[PDB]
């Protein structure tokens, strides 16, 4: 429960609102804790909270200390972090729980408290490194031998959330600008209201600047410098909502001097916090400790809102952040811990911005390499992308350092109210971006060795994959090997997700060894897919009809489900009749022929490198006996009536199909996949009670999770956990190892090689040049 | 999904605040629904809600309604309720969803709308009856042939919460007094914040008066009488927060003539709502539907508060509520659906109030019996308890009507800061009440024929059973037959609840055929008992030590857990040494002999009907070798440091014992159950996702639910669901029936019998006189 | 749903003549059932084909009609003729309004009207066609039959059984096969809530008590059940009489 006292919206209000000399807020802190649990962990049975709080307070009073940041952090550090071998580490049994706490709290304060109150041997000068980790010699030797391989880094640009808070403190105005530009959006209305009811942009700025001011003041006291006299005027936290304080007539600026150049550096934060805590080892002023309360609380609230969520992204268009990611990916040892890194990046609409971003990333990689290996760099200070390449070709794949592969994102937005065919404007945008990419490759053909493969991300329902097939094929002929597309992550229905996955398979120009993405649909079981959700699910008519045709096709060969297959046939015919407003009798067969054309470009022939696909409809139209498919698909694309019908909603009864049938669909899907030799990135991520049910294990063949009709699926790794701070690929590696060893009782060797197949598959299906 | 539109606190806030002429609040209601769903059902993944509301609005626009309570109740009634055989009945597969809905909403409006818009045959004049039930010929034939058994009804006095609402409107000031006296105590503050952050007694009175005024105004429209003028002045809902409205200098009242004398009756509500809906069949004024909306909301929210929760009970001290209870318990047939009723009521500490309550209950019962049967009644208008007994002495156990059994409660409060021994003052209050009880019994020996047994209710941790043993023995000698004690309901640890149950067995004077209560500790499995609980659970030191003693005692003979038993012994020795401040060596044997003395009365010898348990310690003191036992027990009861360290808080691992070992302790307890012929009352109720997980099934032996060593133990039924409105014993009967037949596929006969053995256990262990 | 095919063809001619509608609906039903059983899909396909042919005759159809469409035709046999295609009566007068709105039902509705009205169609309905006595196997019969008892249990509908042509002896009585008697019950059977009826066509002075005795004696002697066994079995149906009594409660 401790992480309440560090992450609490109501406590944040109360502490920020009460005066600094109030004292004796124990009851209200406790009540705020109970409200926080009621909001967050509703399931706790109303008495565990009171008991655990009686404890927490009891331990505090035993240790003769005050309810404080230092108190809670001390308890947490003592409970979790141990110093072993090298640096602080996380106990193997407690690692998962520590991750759960990470899902709510920042670890820098905890780490500083650990160092100050129980430092390890005074022989290894420790430098801050996030996140903290457990130790297993087998795992360590394995990583030393083979290193790790990143393929899914797209959660928040390419960095952890923690440094973004410091970036905010560095450009508070930029973050307010982004906050506001988006405050006009609907979705974030609900996001912000549900995280913090009365969040609002003015209070956004107020909390940000208050945090800046508290950091400054606490830094002054940590350095132990004179407690400036306007502190006396400082009485109410709301005073920290302004850039200057008024003591008597004068407006005093809080700005001050810090030893380090990068005043917003994580290292600066850490040194500051260590100094403060060591000053505060025996006792603390109440005003300042409450200040640190609100400081940590605002940190955490900001970090959540960010994680549960373009210009705060643009500011990362320098060769500083990329160097940072690269240095972090490289360990503290001479050899980098990750062997092969996939660098995923959002394309822009302007050639200037793409060339800027590309030069930034390329240069940063060059400096990362130069900082580790010495040689004649030709252009010692490269200024152009061509110069950077000139520098880079000289590198050989020894493996001392990481190997970079660059993948642009394809962001799928919702269709708009008015357009010739669905997603037409989005298609135009993507065509613009892709053409620019192609032209940059034209200009610098050597870029084919660094820009390898394109991913298709953002919310799936906003666009079906068939929209991207012409894009992917044109890019391929441009020289883009390898492709990726997010499938199966979220869906109106599990059958819908499975159908979407097969659509991608059968339509996308995916070759041997390509990689799809989460594909959670074919991993999640129908036992654990419906546990708190309504018995029926409303969804779009188009989605329903496509899924019904999918059920048809997949179950046509299954003797045990032919009843369901006939039902799918009948109901798909009826839905087609309604959506297309049909009066003639239309066969499931011709529906199927219509639906197999979904990969065709809208504007091909029914509506340089684009000529092939522009004519791709020509041989189809040449096929005489496909009249009805042509006209029906043209109606599907253009007809206003058909489009409104497609948008229409209607229920699916949950138990439309037996879970056995769902599993059969899944298994047909894995069969087709494995036939085509495609891999599945699986990052650890809503409905799972604990990680133990993660479908990764079913894909991994664990007894008690795997199903009889199952296959291997070439799972690969990816460091993208939506609801955590300061996560890493090796963090996920350790997560999987510990869960295997503990919950499944596998011996350390067993867990090691279990995870190792997925890791080495990461290398195997790397897109990087060979 | 619809639950959120009919109960939403934040929705209530803003709709009540906005002007009645605001209009076009669709997006507003959307935000309200998303917030309410987030706060209540957190698990739903953020998009199913969007789809569900999309289809809701699709329905509303297609069928051409306005987003409003009318359309909502219409969709509900269509989706749930139907006319079959006699009156409306709930579709069987939908009963679980409907009772879930009743967990948050009331059915009066829904049933009104159903009757209004799809009435059955216009020949069975439809007198409202609550709640609404399903139809199964086997079920109805069984209830007719046999009839049912109420054994456990202590939730809201003995009434369903919905009637408490019209009670509040009858005496709103009384509800205000009850609210405020209690609003000063913390736990209600935590609750008020958790349910309604800004609840307060102020807005409490405000919302109550608003509700009454809405009732009046919409009565004006329903009777279709002239739409009085001050409606024009009425522009904001808050204007309804006052008893009068100021139009132009004049303050106009809200009250009127209503057709029925009892203006606060559920039947009045029903006929009224029917009239309102009939009038509003095709359309209605926007502001008026909004007023109805707010009425319904407030209705739901305060009903929620009430259920989850003195003078509101005191006002129920007339022979009216109890007559109503009896009539409700009896169906609409000549024969009563229940045969045997158990009437549980609090024993008051004033003899006058106690005899008042008792004459009230007796007179209500007699009048009911008169209302259904004819003979000479002797005192046609009885006045005294003696007179009503004279009347009732002529009644015979034919079975036409209900047979009542009266049980005083014992509400056990937390121990206070200062007292000679723990819970001493509570013991004194109970002794006062029991003295009063035996006084009235002495005065009227006949009362033994209606007061059959006493129950120990209230929060378990507030007091342990052993202190009641002298009380129960004294009462038994006075002439009270059968006893009850709530066990297993709430606990800090599962083993601790198990130990509590054993202690009750081995200390309370329980006899053959007695009953305990919920005993959920013994039904909940270790597997599904730890789903969101912290990896470590936290207890009082005294509880921890007693559990250690229990574990070792019970596992002494288990060869497979001897390790665990030996541990428990060791840590028990350690804890006893620290607690008793023991310098010498205390054997776990000695601790056994100490803790077996717990049933001893505190003020007997180590500190007429009472003389026996005053001298009971004489035999033990005569016992020579028990020196050390007695002195340690005295230390335990009295030593201030000892009571302090008892109150202090010690932690224990969640997985302190293996799941199997916990079940083994459970099985020792099941064996004791069967051996002593003690029944267990199992009503339907926090950790269960769906009702199918209910431990009731574990006892009923459902394959895959019964554990290997399971033992039948005379489970009995109880109509007490903490989180539902207008619950009934027959209702939960249907619930169990449907659950068996569907989630386990059992045939109607199988489910009928499987519930029937429990029902008939009810008969077998009636407390009623023979 | 009682008589087993084994004892259904004991003196029957090897072919049976019946009306064309009966034949067509039979084929349609056979398909509707046998779509799902892996062991009878051949028969289901045969029925679909032949039903298509027979409908092409009965409707004199010139276009092509799918068995799905035939089903959509014959699913609407519950519609009132003069509802919309030919106070309390209102609701069923207008019920066809929703369907006629249904756009995809064009061909079904027109076919239904043809069937109800067309004189040529009605003449063809009255026409007769032969069917082989073993048109389908006993196993197929019993599969259909067990599906029927499945829906029986699903809808909680009872069967009102009196005692009565082909049966040589009362021991051959179908009542027993419902009653689950070993050697009389069939594997894929389900319980179906039988109730009694005192209606014997070919006797005088017969009563429910008389039938009770008859059943008890036959159970006891021909099947050797103990008195308790036979009494319990007979009761089952007897008190099922209570259970599904129409009498008001
Ligand atoms: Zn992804
Ligand atoms: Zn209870």
């Amino acid at each position: 429960m401790e992480r309440f006292l560090l992450n609490s919206t109501v406590l944040l209000y109360r502490l920020s609102t009460v005066s600094l000399d109030e004292v004796s807020l124990d009851e209200r802190v406790e009540s705020s804790v109970f409200l926080a649990q009621y909001e967050q962990a509703r399931s706790l049975p109303d008495h565990v909270a009171k008991s655990a709080w009686s404890y927490l307070v009891q331990q505090i009073k035993q240790r003769n200390m005050k309810l404080g940041p230092v108190a809670i952090l001390r308890l947490i550090a003592e409970k979790f972090i141990k110093n072993e071998k090298g640096g602080p580490k996380i106990d193997l049994p407690m690692f998962s729980e520590w991750q759960t706490l990470m899902s709510r709290v920042s670890c820098l304060p905890i780490i500083a408290c650990h160092q100050v109150f129980n430092p390890g041997p005074a022989s290894q000068e420790y430098s801050f490194r996030w996140p903290l980790y457990p130790y297993h010699p087998t795992v360590e030797d394995y990583i030393t031998r083979e290193c790790l391989h990143e393929t899914h880094q797209h959660l928040n640009g390419s960095t952890s959330a923690e440094e973004c808070w410091l970036d905010a403190l560095k450009h508070p105005e930029a973050c307010l600008r982004d906050f506001e530009k988006g405050w006009a959006s609907q979705e974030m209305k609900q996001l912000c209201a549900q995280i913090d009811p009365s969040l609002t942009p003015r209070i956004f700025k107020d909390r940000l600047q208050i945090a800046c001011n508290i950091r400054e003041i606490l830094c002054r006291v940590a350095q132990g410098v004179e407690l400036p006299e306007w502190i006396a005027s400082m009485q109410n936290p709301q005073q920290l909502a302004n850039s200057t304080i008024l003591h008597n007539g004068r407006e005093y600026g809080f700005a001050t001097v810090w030893p380090i150049d990068d005043k917003y550096s994580q290292e600066s934060e850490f040194c500051w916090l260590t100094g403060l805590l060591e000053k505060w080892r025996f006792n603390a002023p109440e005003g300042l400790e409450r200040l640190l309360w609100i400081y940590l609380l605002i940190q955490n609230q900001y970090l959540t809102l960010l994680v549960q969520r373009t210009m705060t992204e643009l500011r990362e268009e320098t060769e500083k952040s990329y160097l940072s990611r690269f240095k972090h990916a490289h360990g503290a040892g001479v050899y980098s811990q990750v062997r092969y890194l996939e660098g995923r990046f959002a394309p822009k609409s302007d050639p200037n911005k793409m060339q800027k971003l590309l030069f930034s990333v390329l240069r940063g990689y060059w400096e990362y390499l130069s900082a580790h290996m010495s040689m004649e760099w030709v252009h010692e200070k490269p200024l152009t992308i061509s110069q950077v390449l000139d520098n880079l070709e000289l590198v050989e794949p020894h493996g001392k350092c990481v190997e970079l592969a660059l993948v642009p994102h394809f962001i799928k937005r919702k269709p708009k109210n008015g357009e010739a065919y669905p997603h037409a404007l989005l298609f135009k945008d993507l065509k613009n971006q892709a053409a620019i990419l192609m032209d940059m490759l034209k200009s610098e053909p050597r870029l084919t060795g660094w820009i390898r493969g394109v991913d298709a991300a953002a919310n799936e329902m906003h666009a079906p994959p068939e929209l991207f097939c012409p894009l992917f094929r044109v890019l391929a002929k441009s020289g883009i090997a390898h492709f990726t597309y997010h499938v199966g992550e979220d869906f109106p229905h599990l059958i819908s997700g499975i159908r979407s996955i097969d659509d991608a398979l059968r339509f996308l120009p995916l070759r041997n060894g390509d990689r799809l993405g989460h594909c959670t649909a074919i991993g999640i079981t129908p036992s654990i897919w419906k546990r708190s959700l309504p018995l029926s699910l409303s969804m779009t008519k188009e989605t329903r009809l496509l899924d019904l045709v999918f059920i048809w096709r997949e179950l046509r060969s299954h003797p045990e489900l032919l009843r369901y297959a006939s039902d799918a046939a009948i109901e798909a015919v009826r839905l087609a009749h309604k959506v297309f407003s049909l009066e003639e009798e239309v066969s499931i067969t011709t529906l199927d022929q219509v639906f197999e054309m979904r990969g065709l470009l809208a504007e091909s022939e029914g509506l340089s490198l684009w000529l092939e696909e522009y004519e791709r409809a020509r041989e189809l139209v040449k096929t005489t006996g496909m009249k009805r498919p042509l006209k029906l698909y043209k109606q599907w694309l253009t007809s206003d009536n058909v489009r409104k019908q497609r948008a229409e909603y209607v229920e699916v009864a949950l138990e439309y199909l037996p879970d056995e049938a769902v599993v059969a669909l899944q298994q047909a899907v894995m069969a087709k996949m494995a036939d085509r030799n495609i891999a599945i990135e699986c990052p650890p991520t809503s409905q799972y009670r604990n990680v133990s049910e993660h479908h990764i294990f079913r894909w991994m063949g664990l007894p008690g999770e795997a199903i009889e009709g199952d296959v291997p699926m070439s799972i690969c790794l990816g460091s993208d956990d939506p609801g955590i701070f300061a996560a890493d690929l090796k963090s996920e590696f350790y997560h999987l190892f510990v869960v295997l060893t503990r919950k499944f009782g596998l011996s350390p060797a067993d867990a090691l090689r279990k995870v190792a197949e997925v890791n080495e598959n990461g290398r195997i299906y790397r897109f990087h040049d060979v």
